């Protein structure tokens, strides 16, 4: 196994299935991965990780500060309003906003360190009752307050599609979401969302062909 030959063989397929490759960037999920098998990630060029536990990003921020490695950290799991307080100020991205009372808690967070959060909008598309995205009518009723939260930079919309080999069903989930994000883009955001966060290891070739812009994948690169 090489992570470099991995991620090599990554862009080549983003070069392959993107109708706009220039857009992609891909999130190396780094939730299981040591910072010894991190670092041989940053050292193919790419410097994107994805983690979905507060404490474990945590830790690994420091780390990687003490070592003096340049990463762009995103979060991309369940983030609980009474913990935003310890990534707000190291987390270029946080993928998963799926509610106000957790995007006026960034943007209380943000403005408090002088900053502007970029995130996204997590849209629940395929409708499970392990629920935690946006419905759309949830998000459209909350549009406005969004929009106002002045340090928060929405810049797309994000949806987990359920584990399938149905390549119908992937294609239904993520041309849905892409169909949101360009309703969302008319009536609300003046094309301002540029963003969607689509796809892991077992259906990103799909996910690029639906105009996924971050594909979030960690087995394909590290196992």
């Amino acid at each position: 196994m090489s992570i470099k030959t991995n991620v090599e063989e990554i862009l080549e397929d983003i070069k392959k299935y993107s109708p706009y490759p220039e857009k992609v960037k891909l999130v190396a999920v780094t939730k299981y991965s040591s910072v010894e098998d991190i670092e041989k990630f940053l050292e193919t060029g790419q410097n994107i990780c994805g983690e979905n536990k507060v404490q474990v990003i945590k830790d690994k921020i420091e780390y990687f500060k003490e070592k003096n490695k340049k990463i762009k950290w995103h979060f991309i799991g369940n983030l609980q309003k009474n913990k935003v307080k310890y990534i707000i100020d190291d987390v270029d991205l946080i993928h998963s906003v799926n509610k106000l009372s957790l995007a006026q808690e960034i943007n209380k967070k943000a403005e408090q360190s002088s900053k502007i959060m970029d995130v996204l909008l997590e849209i629940n598309v395929y409708g499970e009752e392990s629920k935690q995205g946006y419905s759309l009518d949830e998000l459209k009723c909350d549009i406005i307050e969004l929009q106002n939260l002045k340090n928060l930079n929405i810049i797309g919309v994000m949806t987990m599609a359920p584990f399938t080999d149905d390549e119908k069903i992937l294609r239904m989930v993520f041309s849905e979401l892409r169909k949101i994000k360009d309703e969302l883009n008319k009536e609300y955001f003046n094309n301002n969302l540029t963003e969607l966060s689509m796809g892991m290891s077992n259906d990103y070739k799909i996910a690029l062909q639906e105009g996924s812009t971050f594909i979030r994948v960690g087995t394909k690169i590290f196992k």
